[PDB]
């Protein structure tokens, strides 16, 4: 069937000229609302959540791992490194790298997380370990954001990512202290006010991770604590036909508004 919410998401998508993917899980009843929920989309920096979570999982058996220093060299800087560039010729701890990747979207920090896991395939291996058979990370930063239509590299589906984000932030994929740390990091994101959050009532609490890439790819994944109800998990992915297309965070806000209105 096609629901009223799905029809509105299709109208939004048509007006936008692009391709929109949405997955909601309402933990009040475990129900799901999906739009293109099983189509693949480039994750871009939303993949930083899986990398940080994989390091958190490693830290469950190494109490000092998050305090471990990682050298930052001039050659490690890539295209967007607002935190890491302050530490060139010095070090950052794995906690600092996780916070920078998640809250500032630092690409050098992400590359250090990937390297700690043995490469992109180590991130994929963690996804499989927590029951996500769909996620794949194939490249490092910045090339994982090429976002080429039809390219399976560095993609997932909205359904899979919503399920994984629920397990990581509200479920038991991580230990309790690690889950709390991930939630704290997401709630402190600096980059999210124009994306999912912009479509939701201001009283609601949001933790999210944004992403963007070529093909005007504009993404956000969020855990949401609405006023007076159980938490929601919402993924909004958007990509466009031309390589140079402009970002469209407003489309993500509009999708979130349609979802909220449909609860
Ligand atoms: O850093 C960014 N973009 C960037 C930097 C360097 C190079 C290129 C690029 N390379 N080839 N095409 N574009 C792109 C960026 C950062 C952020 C952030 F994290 F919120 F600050 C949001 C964004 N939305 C679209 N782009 C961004
Ligand atoms: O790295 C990139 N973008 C970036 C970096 C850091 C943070 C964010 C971001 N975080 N939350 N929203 N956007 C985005 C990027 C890379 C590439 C390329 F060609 F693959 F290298 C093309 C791009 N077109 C627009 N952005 C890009």
């Amino acid at each position: 069937q096609t629901s009223a919410v799905q029809q509105k998401l299709a109208a939004l998508e048509k007006s936008s000229g692009g391709r929109l993917g949405v997955a909601l899980i309402d933990t009040a009843d475990n129900t799901q609302v999906l739009y293109r929920g099983d189509e693949r989309f480039p994750m871009c920096s939303t993949s930083k959540v899986m990398a940080a979570a994989a390091v958190l999982k490693q830290s469950e058996t190494q109490k000092q791992l998050l305090n471990q220093p990682v050298e930052i060299k001039p050659a490690d800087l890539v295209n967007y490194n607002p935190i890491a560039e302050k530490h060139v010729n010095g070090t950052m701890t794995l906690a600092e790298l996780s916070a920078a990747a998640l809250q500032y979207s630092d690409n050098t920090a992400m590359n250090k997380l990937i390297a700690q896991l043995g490469g992109p395939g180590g991130v994929t291996a963690f996804a499989r370990a927590i029951g996500d058979e769909t996620f794949r990370l194939d490249r490092t930063e910045p090339t994982l954001n090429t976002a080429i239509p039809g390219d399976p590299r560095d993609t997932t589906t909205p359904r899979a990512m919503a399920q994984t984000l629920r397990q990581l932030t509200l479920g038991h994929a991580l230990g309790e202290t690690q889950r709390a740390q991930l939630v704290t990091w997401l709630k402190g994101n600096t980059t999210g006010a124009a994306s999912i959050r912009a479509g939701l009532p201001t009283s609601w609490t949001v933790g999210d991770k944004t992403g963007a890439g070529d093909y005007g790819t504009t993404n956000d994944i969020a855990v949401i604590w609405p006023q007076g109800r159980a938490p929601l998990v919402l993924v909004t992915y958007f990509t466009q036909p031309q390589q140079n297309a402009e970002s469209r965070r407003d489309v993500l806000a509009s999708a979130a508004r349609i979802i909220a209105e449909g609860l």
